[PDB]
DNA sequence: GACCACGGCGCC
DNA sequence: AAGGCGCCGTGGTC
C-alpha cells in the first residue's frame, strides 16, 4: 500500500503490464513489486528487470520469457496461478482466480504485484495441507515453468521459403477444385460458407441430409456427412479435397511464415500451464501441438519444421502411453501382461480389423485402430462404432465386448473410479492431480453420462501428462549439460534439437530419462527418431 | 477495426 | 453421445 523506491527487497512479488499477451512479442510497459505492505514501481521497467533474482507472482513465466528474450537469465518462481490450478483445474485465468481467492485483476503493475502477494498467501494456506498437491507443485509444476520459459524463448526454426512456394502450389490446386465444384453446382458461390454449401447440396442438388448441427440445427456439411455422401454425387469428393487444402493453407501454410520473430528467426509458441481440465499443457499463438502429419499435404507442412544449420531434431514419443497407464491404474493382469511381453495392442486391433495377420499391418491400419481402442475405451457408443467399421450389432457390441472381456479389471476400475468421484466430487491421477466433476450426480442421463466419460478419462490422460511433465523436469538440466535444447512438447512427445555429432548421444540419454521417469507395473517404452526436419525425425 | 457464436477441423 | 485442446472463415453485432 505504501510507495517505496525501486528496487524491492528480495522475495517480493512482481506485477507487470505488457503491450500484448505474447511475451516474446510484447513491450514491457510497467513493472512493480510488492512485499509486506510496500509496493515498488520501477521508473524504467527494462532496467528494473536487471535487479531481480527471479520472477515471482501471477504469470511469472510470461515475464521470465520476456527477460530471456532480452538476454537475462531470469527464471520464474512461485506463481499463484499454479497453486490455484492444482487446487482446481477450472482455475485457468488470473481474472477468475482473483475473483475467487481475493482480489481483482486490473491493468496496473503495482496492483498486480500486490494482488500476486495476497493471492499467494491465501492459496498457499489452502494448498499447504494437501501433501500430494504440494508435491506436484514443488516437484513438477514450479520447476516445469522454468523449463517452459526456456522452450518458449528458444523457439523452433521454420523453412519459410519452402512454405511460400508450397502456398502457391496449393493455391492453384484450390482453384482447380473450386472451379470444378462450381461447374457441378451449375454456378459459383462462396465455398467457404457452410450455409451456402448446405443450400447447394441439400436444396439445389437432391442430396439427402444425414445429420443436424448442435446449436442452430442446420443440416450439417461436416467431413463425416460428406464421407457418407461421397458416392452419391461427384461434387462431394471435390468438396472434401477443397476442405482439406483450404484448412491446411489458411491455418498453417499462410500464417506460420508471418509469425517468425525478427531477432531469432524462429517460431515461438506459448505453453499454457493452467489451461486444461486434465493436467495437459496447451499450446497457442501459434498452436504448435496441432501441426499436420496425417495426409500427404500435411506431411509436406510438417517438413517445414527444421533444425538449426549443423544441428538435428530429435523426436521422442511414449509408445501406447495411455494404455500403459491404464494397465497400471487398473491393475488388469492381461493388459499388464501385454506390455510386459513387449506386445502391441493397436497393431493387434488393426490386425483384427483389416482381416490381416499380425506380421502385416500397414501403418495406416494401425492409425485407424488407434482411435478405435481409445474410442471404445472412452465410451464410444456401440452405435458410432457401426460407422467406423461396418454392420453391427454384435459386430459392434461384441467388439466393444470382446474388448472388455479381454481386460475385465478395466471395467471394474472405471466403475470404482466413478463411484469415488460421486462421493468425493472429484477424480485424480496417479499423483493426486484432481478434477472436480459435479455432473456425476446429474439427474439427466445424457448430462450425467457425459460427465462420467470426462471423469474416468481424466486419471488416464492426466497421469500420462504428469509423467511427461516429470520427464521434462528431469531431462532439462541433463540437456543443457550436453549443449542440447528442448524445443516442443506435444502431450506424449518431446522434440529436442542437438548438434549433429551429439544427436545420437542426446537421443539415447533422453530416451532413458523418459522411460525411467517413474516405474510402473508395466514398462514405459519410448520411440525415438533423428532427422533434419520434424517429419523425418518422427521416421 | 475488434469481438462473438457457430460449425468445422488440425493434433495428441 | 469416446476424452483433451486451439484456430479458421462466415455471418453478424458494436
Ligand atoms: C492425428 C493422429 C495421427 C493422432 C491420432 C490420435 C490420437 C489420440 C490420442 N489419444 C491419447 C491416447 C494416446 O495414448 C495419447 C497419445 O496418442 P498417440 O501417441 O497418437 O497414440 P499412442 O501413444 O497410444 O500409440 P503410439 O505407440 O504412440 O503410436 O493421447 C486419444 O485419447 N485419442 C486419440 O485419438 C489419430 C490416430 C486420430 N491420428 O490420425
Ligand atoms: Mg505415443
Ligand atoms: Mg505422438
Amino acid at each position: 500500500l505504501e510507495e517505496a523506491p525501486w528496487p524491492p527487497p528480495e522475495g517480493a512479488f512482481v506485477g507487470f503490464v505488457l503491450s500484448r499477451k505474447e511475451p516474446m512479442w510484447a513491450d514491457l510497459l510497467a513493472l512493480a513489486a510488492a512485499r509486506g505492505g510496500r509496493v515498488h514501481r520501477a521508473p524504467e521497467p527494462y532496467k528494473a528487470l536487471r535487479d531481480l533474482k527471479e520472477a515471482r507472482g501471477l504469470l511469472a513465466k510470461d515475464l521470465s520469457v520476456l527477460a530471456l528474450r532480452e538476454g537475462l537469465g531470469l527464471p520464474p518462481g512461485d506463481d499463484p496461478m499454479l497453486l490455484a490450478y492444482l487446487l482446481d483445474p477450472s482455475n485457468t485465468t488470473p481474472e477468475g482466480v482473483a475473483r475467487r481467492y481475493g482480489g481483482e485483476w486490473t491493468e496496473e503493475a503495482g496492483e498486480r504485484a500486490a494482488l500476486s502477494e495476497r493471492l499467494f498467501a491465501n492459496l498457499w494456506g489452502r494448498l499447504e495441507g494437501e501433501e500430494r498437491l504440494l508435491w506436484l507443485y514443488r516437484e513438477v509444476e514450479r520447476p516445469l515453468s522454468a523449463v517452459l520459459a526456456h522452450m518458449e524463448a528458444t523457439g523452433v526454426r521454420l523453412d519459410v521459403a519452402y512454405l511460400r512456394a508450397l502456398s502457391l502450389e496449393v493455391a492453384e490446386e484450390i482453384a482447380r477444385l473450386e472451379a470444378e465444384v462450381f461447374r457441378l453446382a451449375g454456378h459459383p458461390f462462396n465455398l467457404n460458407s457452410r450455409d451456402q454449401l448446405e443450400r447447394v447440396l441439400f436444396d439445389e442438388l437432391g442430396l439427402p441430409a444425414i445429420g443436424k448441427t448442435e446449436k442452430t440445427g442446420k443440416r450439417s456439411t461436416s467431413a463425416a456427412v460428406l464421407e457418407a455422401l461421397r458416392e452419391a454425387h461427384p461434387i462431394v469428393e471435390k468438396i472434401l479435397q477443397y476442405r482439406e487444402l483450404t484448412k491446411l493453407k489458411s491455418t498453417y501454410i499462410d500464417p506460420l511464415p508471418d509469425l517468425i520473430h525478427p531477432r531469432t528467426g524462429r517460431l515461438h509458441t506459448r505453453f499454457n500451464q493452467t489451461a486444461t481440465a486434465t493436467g495437459r499443457l496447451s499450446s497457442s499463438d501459434p498452436n504448435l501441438q496441432n501441426i499436420p502429419v496425417r495426409t500427404p499435404l500435411g506431411q509436406r507442412i510438417r517438413r517445414a519444421f527444421i533444425a538449426e544449420e549443423g544441428w538435428l531434431l530429435v523426436a521422442l514419443d511414449y509408445s501406447q502411453i495411455e494404455l500403459r497407464v491404464l494397465a497400471h491404474l487398473s491393475g488388469d493382469e492381461n493388459l499388464i501382461r501385454v506390455f510386459q511381453e513387449g506386445r502391441d495392442i493397436h497393431t493387434e486391433t488393426a490386425s483384427w480389423m483389416f482381416g490381416v495377420p499380425r506380421e502385416a499391418v500397414d501403418p495406416l491400419m494401425r492409425r485407424a485402430a488407434k482411435t478405435i481402442n481409445f474410442g471404445v475405451l472412452y465410451g464410444m457408443s456401440a452405435h458410432r462404432l457401426s460407422q467406423e467399421l461396418a454392420i453391427p450389432y454384435e459386430e459392434a457390441q461384441a467388439f466393444i465386448e470382446r474388448y472388455f472381456q479381454s481386460f475385465p479389471k478395466v471395467r471394474a476400475w472405471i466403475e470404482k473410479t466413478l463411484e469415488e468421484g460421486r462421493r468425493r466430487g472429484y477424480v485424480e491421477t496417479l499423483f493426486g492431480r484432481r478434477r472436480y466433476v459435479p455432473d456425476l450426480e446429474a439427474r439427466v442421463k445424457s448430462v450425467r453420462e457425459a460427465a462420467e466419460r470426462m471423469a474416468f478419462n481424466m486419471p488416464v490422460q492426466g497421469t500420462a501428462a504428469d509423467l511427461m511433465k516429470l520427464a521434462m523436469v528431469k531431462l532439462f538440466p541433463r540437456l543443457e549439460e550436453m549443449g542440447a535444447r528442448m524445443l516442443l512438447q506435444v502431450h506424449d512427445e518431446l522434440v529436442l534439437e542437438a548438434p549433429k555429432e551429439r544427436a545420437e548421444a542426446v537421443a539415447r540419454l533422453a530416451k532413458e530419462v523418459m522411460e525411467g521417469v517413474y516405474p510402473l507395473a508395466v514398462p514405459l517404452e519410448v520411440e525415438v527418431g533423428i532427422g533434419e526436419d520434424w517429419l523425418s525425425a518422427k521416421e
